[PDB]
């Protein structure tokens, strides 16, 4: 008949879940819960509408479809890229979320972790194997929630001002899911008064944008930003550049029969097959680049009343705890996607000329003067032409500019203006990593340890990596529970101190115990965060 | 009667003097007139050759010091007084000095020609620290040094005017170099082997003779100590030179109008001391390491900026010796940087550091200043007083000396010259400046001249041996274009734009290092010009 633990009533109606085996014991999963009406046809580009209630029992027993998105084909069959590609069918009918909870259901309200995946706002899915929430829930006995949100043009094409494609609807998808958590998580044993958002890359930037948008800020209590920030040069776009990209995309697919009435242009875009839009998505970028994505949140005064830097600088953050961090080699992954001389399949020992050309690819759309300032800071003038050093320096350019320095600026401003901040650098290169050795610890490869994937018996992680994963999961849930990653009552472990704008302390996460260090690439980030903006104004 | 001390030059006959050194005697001829006195109507004009005289010129004592400002910041302090005039001031100052071995050489001897520094506003060949007797005895060279006009008298310029054309102090030096060509053989010197050496504004002067074709035939090698003609202080454009000349006229009660002739005529009626009293006030702002009347780029002595001439030059066949002291900037900080004094530790605050950056890098945009602060801040310790003191010393020294010298060395090397570079890292046991100043600007000179060998001074035995080493390097270079002694040393390798090798000079054996502040000088030499022009 029925298992009462696998049956739950939410405001929309009744749900049936599944019981998941894990190495440490059973977990209840409710996968594929509809939280919005499907944004098909006339609802493409529009804000999400809440799911209408249903009679009977919805089977929330497997992940639903991946939101329509480009699929990477740079290295076909390569494990390092395929792990990020969709593992369900692509559909515009994709607005579903997932809830994992302990089995049996918690007796008293349990803190909630809400995951927001990355993928540059053009890709990603909550169903990816590396986001499997069963291990976190089993190890640390929280409730975990993840949602799908529209990406690409479907989530972020913006004709600012228009009613028909206002932009930012993917962020509205995320907000609706968070509202769902407030109204419904108690039914699963979750505590709506203790919700911790966490996300990586574009998911981290999304987390930050919810920090900076007052209507979202009521829906959670803490935040974890892994390898991303809302103030990154890739994470937002201005109203005019968003309109330009939307209009060129419409133009490239025949709309209209180049601007005109916004209503007629969007109506024509709605008649195009989803895959047709995806096929032209990368062609609207203003130049060849890496770490730039066509359709991203737009600063239009609505979701974001100002740029994220301005909101960060002007914000009062007392009563907030954040945990932020980066991996050791943020920049390496992206270089093989356009930097001249780079391949995962050789050592990418570039020339000086290839370094100079790469600077313009990795810092697109800046003046020649600005590019020269980059070359000045990242050249070692005792060894200006050494290939190994140039390869490392271009990786630093791309990673500092897009991840480390935006994270460091956010960390410093939030700490100075009232928040308790904890910062990390993730320094372990997984035994199973398929990218070449020169890429180091690439962007995105801490996620599997945070989610406890090494505990999966069918995988081949070493034993101390399982210990490491257990330690990280324990750092993440303590912060979720207490706003403090340190273990409630001890002076045994070397202790993780808060990050402040003065001492700038952070810890290294790897197989050895915590080591405290100073400065999130402070000399470099002073260039990106303090000087370079003065140069672009003048 | 001592025939060794009697010489006939083209203008007439001279009587010299025998001097003692710890190694034996030398012959000195001091106060030889090489130009007509540039007095009255000749103020501001190019020098005229000295007309012949009858009788015997008394050349046994130094002549007058050219009119100049006298430092009064620390009255009676040895560290400033050793640079102040030690003879009476006069516009009748164009004399030069020759030291030769005793008895005079009877075989052509290589010649060293010393051009003193002093910001183009001060200096004298008669200063104790330039005493040429020890080099000549120990290394058996002929040594010549001249007085040249400084301040407004040597470099006031109304460009285009015939009454104050500018650069006449540089022409005083050229005239003395022509005098050497015509007369040095009468002393035993070889006019075909003349090495110019100078320090600070003297080194900038050496460099300008390198880049001016009428001077290039007057010497064969060059030594540039802590200075370069491409310094931001060593030259001035025509427009700013004219502005400074006209503000001096106004400050001393002269016209305009307007008309250059009437302006200069009125300036010529003013006592020399009056011009000196207003010299500092024609500068456009509060500053350190800036001087009012310096060489002017007007297309004549210099047909282009020294930067341009250095980049466009064919320097095959040139040998140069260049170098810097370990702490070029420290001395200058006590003359205007907020919070600095020789009498305390000068542990400044961030606010003083930021104000000091506009004093030490004057007349640049706010954006340029911000880039300086970016590069010279340690952003892990942005507020640490000791690090701020050191950093502002580095700003002043890099901008004014180290990076102009590094640029000269790299361009000359890459365009055919053989370059030797050094950093002088010995703090004199006798130094009277505070310890935080390190090895300041100018404090290698006394070692090059072998002053430590003077038994009435307090130098250590190891310091005397060190002076003897340096005198040997300098004279080896004058003789052969190569400072190295026969392999024992380690060897002193040439400086190249790629390897950037130089040696450290101190009590320990030579140690070869790479890069003359390469990271800081990429900022000053490569990036900052792009920023200022865009
Ligand atoms: C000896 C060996 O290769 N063992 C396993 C292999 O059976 C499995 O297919 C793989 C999965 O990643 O992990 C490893
Ligand atoms: C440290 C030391 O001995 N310094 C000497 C001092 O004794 C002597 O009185 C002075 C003469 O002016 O020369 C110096
Ligand atoms: C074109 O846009 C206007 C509003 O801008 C709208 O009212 C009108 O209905 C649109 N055209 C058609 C044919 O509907
Ligand atoms: P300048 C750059 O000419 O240096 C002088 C300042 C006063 C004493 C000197 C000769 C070292
Ligand atoms: C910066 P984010 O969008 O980076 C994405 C790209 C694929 C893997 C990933 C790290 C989740």
């Amino acid at each position: 008949r029925e298992d009462a633990e696998l049956l739950v009533t939410v405001r929309g109606g009744r749900l049936r879940g599944i019981r998941l085996k894990t190495p440490g014991g059973p977990v209840s999963a409710f996968l594929g819960i509809p939280f919005a009406e499907p944004p098909m046809g006339p609802r493409r580009f529009l804000p999400p509408e809440p799911k209408q209630p249903w009679s009977g029992v919805v089977d929330a027993t497997t992940f639903q479809s991946v939101c329509y998105q480009y699929v990477d084909t740079l290295y076909p069959g390569f494990e390092g890229t395929e792990m990020w590609n969709p593992n369900r069918e692509l559909s515009e009918d994709c607005l579903y979320l997932n809830v994992w909870t302990p089995y049996p259901r918690p007796t008293s309200p349990t803190p909630v972790l809400v995951w927001i995946y990355g993928g540059g706002f053009y890709s990603g899915a909550s169903s990816l194997d590396v986001y499997d929430g069963r291990f976190l829930v089993q190890a640390e006995r929280t409730v975990l929630v993840s949602m799908n949100y529209r990406v690409g043009a479907f989530g972020f094409l913006a004709l600012p001002g228009s009613r028909e494609a206002p932009g930012n609807v993917g962020l509205l998808d995320q907000r609706l899911a968070l509202q769902w958590v407030q109204e419904n998580v108690a039914a699963f044993g979750g505590d709506p008064t203790s919700v911790t958002l966490f996300g990586e890359s574009a998911g981290a930037a999304s987390v930050g944008m919810h920090l900076l948008s007052p209507p979202s800020r009521g829906l959670f209590h803490r935040a974890v930003l892994q390898s991303g920030a809302p103030n990154g040069p890739w994470a937002t776009v201005g109203m005019g550049e968003a309109r330009r990209r939307a209009t060129q995309l419409a133009h490239l697919v025949g709309c209209p029969p180049t601007g005109g009435n916004d209503t007629e242009l969007v109506a024509c875009l709605r008649t195009r097959p989803a895959q047709v839009l995806v096929n032209h998505e990368w062609h609207v970028l203003p130049q060849e680049s890496v770490f730039r994505f066509s359709f991203v949140p737009v600063v239009d005064g609505d979701f974001l009343s100002d740029t994220p830097e301005a909101l960060i600088n002007a914000g009062d953050f007392h009563g907030l705890q954040v945990l932020v961090g980066v991996v050791k080699d943020e920049g390496s992954y992206f270089l093989v996607y356009g930097a001249p001389g780079f391949s995962k399949d050789n050592e990418s020992l570039i020339s000086r000329a290839e370094f100079l050309a790469g600077v313009r690819v990795g810092v697109p759309q800046v003046s020649d003067l600005a590019a020269e300032a980059v070359v000045l800071h990242y050249t070692d003038w005792l060894h200006p032409e050494d290939p190994a050093r140039l390869r490392e320096a271009l990786s630093d350019v791309v990673g500092d500019h897009n991840v480390v320095c935006p994270v460091a600026q956010l960390a410093g401003r939030l700490a100075a203006q009232g928040a308790r901040v904890y910062a990390y650098v993730f320094e372990h290169r997984a035994s199973t990593l398929s990218w070449p050795l020169w890429m180091g610890v690439p962007h995105g490869y801490e996620i599997e340890f945070i989610f406890g994937i090494p505990l999966d018996p069918s995988r081949n992680y070493t034993a101390e990596e399982k210990i490491f994963a257990q330690r990280l999961m324990r750092y993440w849930a303590n912060f979720a529970r207490t706003g403090d990653p340190n273990e409630p009552r001890d002076p045994k472990a070397p202790q993780w101190p808060p990050y402040t704008a003065g001492a700038q302390q952070y810890v290294s996460l790897d197989l050895r115990p915590l080591e405290v260090r100073r400065g999130l690439r402070a000399q470099a980030c002073a260039f990106w965060n303090r000087f370079l903006p003065k140069l672009l104004s003048a």
